[PDB]
């Protein structure tokens, strides 16, 4: 299983930045004659080292089609680094808002459908998500797609059904917002926002954030409110009615009224058949 000495591995450009941490695209390249394969490297900027050693067990554990590779890792006596496959074309944000012209609703269903289908795996494993968003989903190629970060993600507790713990409040369920509660349930209602997401093509002016932020008029206490009082983002232009009611029946106030992923895997796959003509 792959070992990388810390020398070998060539920065080659910036893959993302945060609060507490990057990813970069590196080379790792032994033979000094750059033939070495590309790879992202995921690293800490300033216990966040205790949840950066969980994370890399996590991802580690996790071996799917659509989810992103573990490598290995890559450490200095005794500046701990998480390397991953790299995927070239991307984040599905960015490769949505680009080729929108050459991606119709049944792409749209495909990447949903293998969205749902991780999601469920990590499941299997009690794993909870935390931050299901287009941002951390990789595109493999025109017709995979694979959960790209697990910065979030958390064990569920063997006798209890929900993890208590910047955030993007507008991806969250409102249980979240207000308990701090996080569960399968809750990655169901950010799923909601994912499909949402899908469906506006990125359209900057129909985000989350702007259709959000437009209806209410603490932001956190307003979207409290909001929710509270069955405010919900619109169906987006051109979105059939079915894959808008899975959208809202994801964003059912009552945890327990939230669909499944297996459930959901299944009437995508559906929908998406009942589209091919
Ligand atoms: C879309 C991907 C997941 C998200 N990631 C990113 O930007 N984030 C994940 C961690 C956070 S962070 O490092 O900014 C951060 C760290 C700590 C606290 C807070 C923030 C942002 C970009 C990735 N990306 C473009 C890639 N492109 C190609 N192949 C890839 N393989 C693996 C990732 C990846």
């Amino acid at each position: 299983p792959t070992q990388f000495e810390e020398r070998h591995l060539k920065f080659l450009q910036q893959l993302g930045k945060g609060n507490f941490g990057s990813v970069e695209m590196c080379r790792y390249d032994p033979l000094q004659d750059n033939t070495g394969e590309v790879v992202a490297v995921k690293k800490l900027q300033h216990e966040h080292l205790r949840d950066f050693e969980r994370e890399i067990e996590i991802l580690k554990s996790l071996q799917h089609d659509n989810i992103v590779k573990y490598k290995g890792v890559c450490y200095s006596a005794g500046n701990l680094k998480l390397i991953m496959e790299y995927l070239p074309y991307g984040s599905l944000r960015d490769y949505l808002q680009k080729h929108k012209e050459r991606i119709d609703h049944i792409k749209l269903l495909q990447y949903t459908s293998q969205i749902c289908k991780g999601m469920e795996y990590l499941g299997t494993k009690r794993y909870i998500h935390r931050d299901l968003a287009t941002r951390n989903i990789l595109v493999e190629n025109e017709n995979r797609v694979k959960i790209g970060d697990f910065g979030l993600t958390k064990v569920l507790p063997q006798d209890k059904e929900y993890y208590k713990v910047e955030s993007p409040i507008f991806w969250y369920a409102p249980e979240s917002l207000t308990e701090s509660k996080f569960s399968v349930a809750s990655d169901v209602w950010s799923f909601g926002v994912v499909l949402y997401e899908l469906f506006t093509y990125i359209e900057k002016s129909k985000s989350p954030p702007a259709e959000f932020m437009r209806m209410i008029g603490s932001i956190v206490t307003h979207l409290i409110e909001l929710l509270k009082n069955n405010g919900r983002l619109p169906r987006p232009d051109g979105c059939p009615d079915e894959i808008y009611m899975i959208m809202t029946e994801c964003w059912n106030n009552n945890v327990n009224q939230r669909p499944s992923f297996r459930d959901l895997a299944l009437r995508v796959d559906q929908v998406r058949d009942n589209m091919a003509g």
